[PDB]
């Protein structure tokens, strides 16, 4: 019954049917009973989700094979945010792009920042196909995708492309509807099932430590992946030096460490599986600024900036290194940065982090590459 789980969305630029194609993919498989039917103006409107606001429509269907959690926002800004902040995290994202506009910077930028915070696959619904009638503009407009795909890393000779009318398709014209299920049939055939976070190497950020006669020493977390049994042996990584330990047992999740005293743990490091996860002071980020009626900043960030970065847990001061040829940097926009922290955390790429000065968050950012 339960069927494997997928997440995605629909990135492009703005006004090219991200919206419309939410809808008529959601109305056409309520046909097949696979989903219950959202009208243009609900996934238009968004919800908010949260330290930073996102508007973000959600919506769920399913193929005969797999369940989809669909991400929606509709503005370009949420977009970069919800990708960076990964509020919604995809295991796949759907291109949509207009056949009479073609691509633009927004699909540019969309495609870039997939490939920098960790979608791994990526489907392309060629939209507006009722009003373009030259074969020859679509094969090019075509052909632009496929190279704009291949200059960040995507296979763009092997992704699939579907050519129909998100808008002709909601309407109810069959032969439009056709390439809705063409386009799921693509994405049930080429997006993998994304492994689960328990198959991942074990992962927990330490919260608080106590220390409870007749237990030792006790650390309290959320376990992020990964499983942890009794009497495994589990690394500390970040901050300190690395340092090896056994759980004796886990409560509820409190882990009682066999043999680490309560000053040899800290919050802000994490448990791992032994050589899962390495601590980094150097790494590459993809980052967006707060705008200032978000209550972020009213100045921009700069080269040699020194705020904290919040990791999980605690925060860690770390200086800000900006792109070749820019210094200054205006709230609302976004920027890949390279960060020096002033300690090691145990770090991979998609680790997700605030950027506070003092208690206010004025940006937020994404790992994209260790140093
Ligand atoms: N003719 C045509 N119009 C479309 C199609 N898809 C969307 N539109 C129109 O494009 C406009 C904006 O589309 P929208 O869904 O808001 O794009 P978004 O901003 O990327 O979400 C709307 O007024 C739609 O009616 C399509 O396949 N064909
Ligand atoms: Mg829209």
């Amino acid at each position: 019954r339960t069927k494997p789980h997928v997440n995605i969305g629909t990135i492009g630029h703005v006004d090219h049917g991200k919206t419309t194609l939410t809808a008529a993919i959601t109305t056409v498989l309520a046909k097949k009973g696979g989903a219950e039917a959202k009208a243009y103006d609900q996934i238009d409107n968004a919800p908010e989700e949260k330290g930073i606001t996102i508007n973000t429509a959600h919506v769920e269907y399913e193929t005969e094979n797999r369940h989809y959690a669909h991400v929606d926002c509709p503005g370009h800004a949420d977009y970069v945010k919800n990708m960076i902040t990964g509020a919604a995290q995809m295991d796949g994202a759907i291109l949509v792009v207009s056949a009479a506009d073609g691509p633009m910077p927004q699909t540019r930028e969309h495609i870039l920042l997939a490939r920098q915070v960790g979608v791994p696959y990526i489907v392309v619904f060629l939209n507006k196909c009722d009003m373009v009638d030259d074969e020859e503009l679509l094969e090019l407009v075509e052909m632009e995708v496929r190279e704009l795909l291949s200059e960040y890393d995507f296979p763009g000779d092997d992704i699939p492309i579907i050519r129909g009318s998100a808008l002709k398709a909601l309407e109810g014209d069959a032969e439009w509807e056709d390439k809705i299920l063409e386009l799921m049939d693509a994405v049930d055939s080429y997006i993998p099932t994304p492994e689960r976070d328990i198959d991942k190497p074990f992962l927990m950020p330490i919260e608080d430590v106590f220390s409870i006669s007749g237990r030792g020493t006790v650390v309290t977390g959320r376990v992020e992946r990964g499983i942890v049994k009794v009497g495994e042996e589990v690394e500390i990584v970040g901050i300190k030096d690395t340092q090896k330990t056994t759980v004796t047992g886990v409560e509820m999740v409190g882990a009682l460490l066999r043999g680490t005293k309560r000053e040899d743990v800290e919050r802000g490091q994490v448990l791992a599986k032994p050589g899962s996860i390495t601590p980094h002071t150097k790494f590459e980020a993809e980052v967006y600024v707060l705008s200032k009626e978000e209550g972020g900043r009213h100045t921009p960030f700069f080269n040699g900036y020194r705020p904290q970065f919040y990791f999980r847990t605690t925060d860690v001061t770390g200086v800000i290194e900006l792109p070749e040829g820019v210094e200054m940097v205006m709230p609302g926009d976004n920027v890949k940065m390279t960060v020096e922290l002033i300690a090691p955390i145990a770090m991979e790429e998609g680790l997700r982090f605030a950027i506070r000065e003092g208690g206010r968050t004025v940006g937020a950012g994404v790992v994209s590459k260790i140093i």
